[PDB]
């Protein structure tokens, strides 16, 4: 089926824990897959206007780790709950992707969760202004506008609202994309 297939398609990029213990200042992501209306989706946020970090920018779920967490798994399902609601019974979490080193002493470990069709998105005021779904298959043939650097623009055509993405997470989106879509019978 087409969860079954996403999910056999993951595993076979899932680096693990490889990179884990290295010591970096570190943070977690989770790039929440969605199905609706017989397609799979991703989920966005959109970042508080009064966050010190990125205000108004498009980011996945994610932060810093805290001594609480047992892994890198748990601070992105820690600060998914914290920022949208989505509590652990509704997601699972399928694979470990490259991680991406930032500044020197970053090192940002994404990783890819299967969400609940029941999942409705309870945004926190405080860090997220918005919740948005994106159907995989745009990161195929986005719109794409230069900055000189390449910027994606998604309008919903459920409310015409456009969004802009970029950076990272439009890089890991594309990336996903590709794991999943690529060589299908139609
Ligand atoms: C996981 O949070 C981050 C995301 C991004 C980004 O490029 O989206 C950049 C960051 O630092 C420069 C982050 O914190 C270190």
């Amino acid at each position: 089926s087409m969860l079954d297939d996403a999910k056999a398609r993951l595993r076979k990029y899932d680096i693990g824990g490889k990179y884990s213990h290295l010591p970096y200042n570190k943070y977690s992501v989770l790039l929440p897959l969605v199905a609706k209306e017989g397609k799979l989706h991703l989920l966005f946020t959109v970042r508080s206007e009064k966050l010190r970090r990125a205000p108004g920018e498009v980011c996945f779920p994610g932060g810093k780790r805290d001594p609480t967490d047992m892994d890198d798994a748990a601070t992105a399902l820690r600060e998914a709950q914290e920022e949208v609601g989505l509590r652990p019974h509704q997601v699972e979490v399928v694979c470990c992707l490259v991680p991406c080193l930032i500044d020197t002493d970053t090192l940002i470990t994404p990783f890819v969760g299967l969400i609940d069709h029941n999942f409705q998105a309870q945004p926190n005021p405080a860090e997220v202004k918005d919740v948005f779904l994106v159907p995989l298959a745009y990161f195929l043939h986005p719109q794409v506008h230069d900055q000189i650097n390449h910027i994606f623009e998604y309008t919903n055509p459920e409310d015409g609202v456009t969004y802009q993405i970029k950076g990272m997470t439009a890089n890991l989106a594309v990336l996903v994309a590709f794991i999943i879509l690529e060589k299908k019978p139609t």
